[PDB]
């Protein structure tokens, strides 16, 4: 009979569960959104209990939807929004605070303190990361320093830290497995990517007790079975979502690159077994560990990509569904002079301005909602443009193509705009959910669903190519006004 | 704190509710699923989406609460018919919903051949497309190979309770309760067993039918899932019978009306099956501690679903709750009547060919009047089955207990009270369908020690008393009945 | 450039259109006014807002044209028919709202007159049927129900008028109190055989003769405007549907047009002969020009484009009238839904004063798309029934139909109509043939144009719709339409 | 009873209002007309639609009234119309006051040292706001225009002159002192067209109208189909008309109008006062042979930003919904909206600033956007009041307000909170039209004195401030931060 691989993809915006077959084809998908909590502008939080309820309910749903039961599932693969920090009671499994999301800006001033104290080069060398509110360590420190009774419980060994993967695996195993993988660990700013170990010097700097940390495991390995209560399904793959997308795009050789258009926008290049330090404001990170071999990546991180479309839908309410942004944008011929820097949670690479905020500029009396949707799409593509120009310099290579994926990559208009900005081709494959696909791959190799990586190479199938159709001079004048708008967005928040 | 899980698989959404021992709702999850209309008059559900929607809200509500579930009670949209391969659990056709009208002409054939009274005497039911038997026969007649498979015992028939329990136990339990079984038109409510005369009439092989059980007893436990532990399954009842039990209507003469997808008025008649003389149904309420209780029922096909049509179809409201605000933009119905026969007419009309009819429209008619007429149309339909039941019982009621999602509309309840000429009692918990399933399961595992323990949990939240002149009410009822006749005998095929 | 000014006082909006010598619309202004419903079934207009809306669009279109009133060669007047205005001869103040042709309040009295044997009499004298549609019972209602009206009327202190007469009264500050033969024929007080007010009918409705305007030809220089002001010659008057017949060049016996406006109105030119209908149509006066009277056969549908305005204003499922076509195209067919738009009862061939708007066939899958599509079909089905009645009367099978009016702009409605008939629909370049015809009447009177022959070449086909064959579907739709119509009938009782 | 007809030709719509002797509105009609944007930054009106919309509303109110003792004319200022003298056909669209196309040429004149001369002669600053560069653009860019202008075959007019031209079928070619002062071709010290400025802008004197008093029987309208000949007896630029309508006829008296833009005017008596804080010196009116002057702060986009929410962004469907939508949130949520949709007027005078929304986060709603629009209106008025207080060396304790957008109670409370003093809103918000009526009525003796009409000014509501001055100072600080982020945006 038929066997399937289950990928759980716990995203910033929704949790997904997808069933793949041996051909890498999606057979069934369930998806469920969960609340984006903003206690004050600049802060972003998730209910850790709704992360779990949304993720496990769509897991039950997709199996049921498939007409099958857990008996037909070969293995579970876990991938997740990265950096986001959960802290719970080791004995009751209750979160002691909400999850603080990677987008949250509240630790910006402390990160600036750490820069002024001289820690930038030490942090970069050990972790590949920059001193930004983006990563987990300062969020963990915030919870231990601010939640009533948290510091004393952590020093007694009664607390657990996790990125979302660890939280989900904890809940899936009734607390019997407290683990993370190297790729998720590398995003915490507590994990030395050169020694591939939690860094006691960094733990000392952040005043974090080592006992609160999970065990770091490789990205593809039978770690154990589920036991929420219950069905015994092997959990065999873990990876941060953007690394899993890289794995899902077959970018397993040095120099291969993809960009994901999801809640944010993330460009990752595989750098083999060498940690490459950026000269152009990008991150050094761990790609995965498989068969005992570590692979590294360079990364450009854009905080708000598709989330700017979600803002048009839920905040501004000028569209009813995400898919209408392209239709609305096409009611106008161009951006009409409007530029939208979507720094709704600050600016990531290459700017790293924790204090920039969302900025729409150039509005006149004839500006319409169509111009706003079109400038939203351009602002997404402008941000990816900037991290690609950073990565090309780090690589000292001019690109001729770019593989793309993620939910916002479904917009043909967005991909054409992006192609036009780049002056080279955009390549969109048949399966846009490469994040979940990569996790399925990682788990499937570990249990033997697939015999080797060569077996799954022929599954990467191009669906549509976009080629540039615009004058390089006019593109450079749009780019010029984009960079001018970005500066207008910066150094806005003072507190 | 131990809890009891109620699964309420409705016509338009699946729910999972956790109750504590005080009868309070502690956690609730709900998820809609697709209403499939292959041609006007047909109504289908995907059985795998009935299942996926029901199991995902069960997983979600358990997860929300953070092993501590004492038992599960199962309750469901009745009559809706599911047929599946016994070895694969693959449905061989969509579920054919109770509202579906495709078997109307075959029912009329059986009427003309003289099977109407035999069916009434055996099953308590009116020969109508409403019930399961003709839907199962359609599937066996029209699905390639299904007939030979059913004859060999390789297929299963179930109402939705049976389908849910099949999937919950990975095909280890193939059961229904007496209340659901009584809605199939294959179950004799006097012998309390499947009827061989009716099975031969509809050409249904007995091998395809589940075992009929009590409404409250530990049947077994759920099969191993990802989201929970093995949980006892300990209650089953058709949703409207569960609502009657949830309303504490355990004594002869007690009545409730549910305002849900449709509208359903049931009176408990004790150990006595009471045959209607006024176009109502005689049905099984439940079986508990070995004792069978019966009911008289008035069945309205489209009640809250007409509000859903204003939202999804006409799109003059964005959410169900907005129907009352919109109706309150006008002072009265403006001359407009809406017979919501969107799936034909149920009791007391039993017109399979009636269709939705809006009449009396003028140039000043607004969307406010349409909303008002929608609510009045729900209330007028309930009016007609109450008058029928008052005739059967030879009583003039002085009050009526109500529940259900659409009973949240204070305006709809005021309209209803004005039409009735007596009081309407709305309790604190409107989800009496799920509550009743919880009660049946909880009594069975001892979560509650006796029905005397749960009495105190019925709490009155608001009473509505009539306001309008009787002669004005009489005029409106007269035009309503005039509109009903304009709706009738519309479809010919 | 010399221009001709047409004033088209419609049921829904007042319009002013300036035409050149080529018959081309050069400028147009339009303004809606309030539709007043004191109780369901009643329909009233504020006569002062008819005036203020009409005089303000006249001013606006002249200013819009970069010209002044001096450049205007003449004014032609056309109007919603039957609608009844009564005002004080001395103060020009109306004594009551205008009672609109759609109004049903006089239905029971019409039935009274029927049961007293007056049906054959009314038809012989006027060509009309006993129905709340026509002016006489509305005027009688006002004299009988307005405090002091009956005394003022017998004293000669009141004026009656259809809307042409009201506008001309205001335009001349009471110096001209006139109507034309076509408007007059709609009052049920004007004998179309003698071509004069009928004293027997006046006795029956208890209407004093002194309250009636003088009936004039449809094309002749009556006098000048004089609101205070500038003298422009008023030189043409016609009821709007007869103006549309004249605007469609339907000046020879047997020529036909249907207008898709607030209602739907099918008129055939019958020349010098008043043909009496055997299929529930009206016999009416088309016009009188150069001393020559032309008659027509008419089929009258009360609610056509008004059903679209009801989707916009009442149901609010469209924002603009033109969106009805787009919404209707979101579905492939009516989905089983039928909409009998009897919002003001049923006109020809049913003449049911008590029928009311009816939507039937709704199921759980029915959408606003189907409602839009059923609305367009209901317009087309009602035109289908009067065309079939006119073919029987004429003993002729049509092979084409010239169409016009605001709702004829809908390509989907015209295709549906062509599909139902199985023959082509011809839409001309100017949809405002009501206004065009009124302009023709005034232009011929002042010599702006020399003759009918001269204007013939101005009628230019914009688009032809040819029928798409779907015989089984169409027969089934028409059958359920007739079934639906019966479900709408005999609804109101009081 | 006789009535006065005020014709208020606004930037957004044309209105006609009939007032009785008590100053109450007896009839009012309003009709919008098209805002044409050939390219972002440009703003044009169809002069034929200005005319038709104004006639339509006039004919409608005259129809309802049916006794018009006189007509007062008031209008959007600066907006420039050029037409053929013999055919009355305009040779180009009207170039509206908001239009920015002449910005680079104004900067060219600044570089060539003409700022002080322009300010001393006209009270104005070199900005695309004013008529002169718009007239020059039309004469330069429309084929054959310059030949016709030198031969005296063309007419120039602000909107008052265009309306009177059409109302009299070309028999009267006039403007008043207040409208003329806004052209940058009229010397407000000599009170006459300035030959030196005309030479500078290459404008022939033969295309200008005759400048008249603001209250005087100039003549009568021509006979129309809808009315007899009516005396035309008052003309003033709309914002000066509002100053008159607010009874601000004594030195030091101030009002602010919240209309399409926002305009703060103080009467300075018979003395032209030159600003030291980026305001304009302008002619208030001339009545009974006496010229009155004013200081003015000009905000280009006030209520027009609400119209942009309605027509552009479409998050409201009627202008009045802005307050309700803004009340769905408790504060601006960190969002600031600089409504520089046509550049920035006083005190910034940045022709190249454009509309800027800043501070957006993921939880920002359309509610916050509505609230930031109202605050942005109030912030701009805050800035011109602060500049005016510096010129006048006086701390205000109150401010009289009027205009279509002042009907928003929320907007007025925000403004009061920011100011820290009270806002006085009178019963009739149409003080522009009221002032036109007053000017016309005085001229024909409908009212026999200024003192007679004084009692017609009735306070309808007073708003008192209710917020902490430091929390306001921080909002104001961020507002000023946002303004700078909007500036020097356009390069061409
Ligand atoms: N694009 C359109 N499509 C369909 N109907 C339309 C359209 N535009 C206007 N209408 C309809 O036109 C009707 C008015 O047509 P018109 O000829 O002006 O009326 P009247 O017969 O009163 O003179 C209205 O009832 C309106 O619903
Ligand atoms: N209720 C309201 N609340 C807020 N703004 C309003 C309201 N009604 C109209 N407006 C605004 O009023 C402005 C027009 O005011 P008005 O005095 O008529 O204009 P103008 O100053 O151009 O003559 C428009 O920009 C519109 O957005
Ligand atoms: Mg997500
Ligand atoms: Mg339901
Ligand atoms: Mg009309
Ligand atoms: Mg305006």
């Amino acid at each position: 009979n038929e066997k399937l691989i289950l990928a759980l993809d716990q995203g910033t915006t929704s949790s997904r569960a997808i069933l793949f077959n041996k051909s890498g084809e999606i057979k069934f998908v369930s998806q469920k959104s969960f609340e984006q909590i903003f206690p004050t502008p600049g802060w972003v939080e998730h209910d850790p209990n709704e992360i779990w309820s949304s993720q496990i309910s769509v897991a039950a749903e997709v199996i049921a939807k498939a007409g099958i039961s857990g008996l037909e599932v070969a293995a579970i693969g876990i991938t997740n929004q990265r950096e986001t920090t959960v802290v719970w009671d080791r004995h009751t499994s209750e979160p002691i605070y909400n999850a603080i999301v990677w987008q949250d800006r509240r630790t910006s001033k402390y990160c600036d303190e750490l820069k002024s104290q001289g820690h930038t080069d030490e942090i970069k060398q050990k972790t590949g990361l920059v001193l930004d509110a983006y990563f987990s360590a300062t969020k963990l420190k915030w919870i231990l320093d601010n939640v009533e009774g948290a510091r004393e419980k952590a020093e007694a060994g009664d607390l657990c830290f996790g990125t979302v993967d660890t939280w989900l695996i904890w809940k899936l195993t009734r607390g019997k497995m407290f683990i993370t993988d190297v790729s998720n660990a590398s995003r915490t700013m507590m994990f030395n990517i050169r020694t591939m170990d939690w860094d006691d010097d960094l733990l000392k700097l952040f005043n974090i007790p080592r006992a609160i940390l999970p065990e770091v495991k490789q990205s593809s390995e039978v770690y154990g079975e589920t036991s929420t209560t219950s069905t015994k399904i092997p959990i065999a793959g873990i990876a941060g979502d953007q690394q899993a997308a890289l794995f899902g795009q077959m970018c397993t050789k040095p120099g291969m690159v993809k960009n994901t258009y999801g809640t944010g926008c993330f460009l990752l290049m595989n750098t083999g077994n060498e940690a490459v330090y950026s000269k152009n404001n990008l991150l050094t990170t761990v790609a995965w560990k498989i068969n005992g071999e570590v692979s590294y990546a360079l990364e450009g991180s854009v905080f708000v990509g598709g989330a700017a479309i979600q803002w048009l839908r839920d905040g501004l309410k000028i569209i009813h569904d995400s898919s209408e942004v392209s239709t609305l944008a096409e009611t106008v011929e161009d951006n009409g002079g409007v530029y939208f820097v979507p720094a709704l949670t600050g600016l990531g690479a290459p700017y790293w301005d924790q204090y920039a905020r969302g900025t729409i500029i150039g509005v006149t009396r004839g500006t319409t909602d169509g111009h706003i949707a079109r400038a939203t799409l351009e602002g997404i593509a402008f941000q990816v443009y900037d991290i690609v120009k950073a990565m090309e310099a780090d690589a000292e290579t001019q690109s001729t193509e770019l593989r793309v994926d993620g939910g916002a990559s479904a917009s043909n208009l967005l991909m054409q705009i992006q192609s036009d900005l780049f002056g080279f081709k955009i390549i969109r494959p048949k399966t846009l959910e490469t994040t979940a696909l990569g996790a399925a791959y990682l788990a499937g190799l570990a249990v033997g669903f697939w015999e080797s990586i060569d077996e799954i190479q022929s599954q990467w199938i191009i669906e549509k190519e976009f080629t540039p159709k615009e004058d390089k001079t006019k593109i450079d004048n749009m780019v010029s006004f984009w960079h001018k708008a970005v500066k207008r967005s910066q150094a806005w928040i003072e507190d």
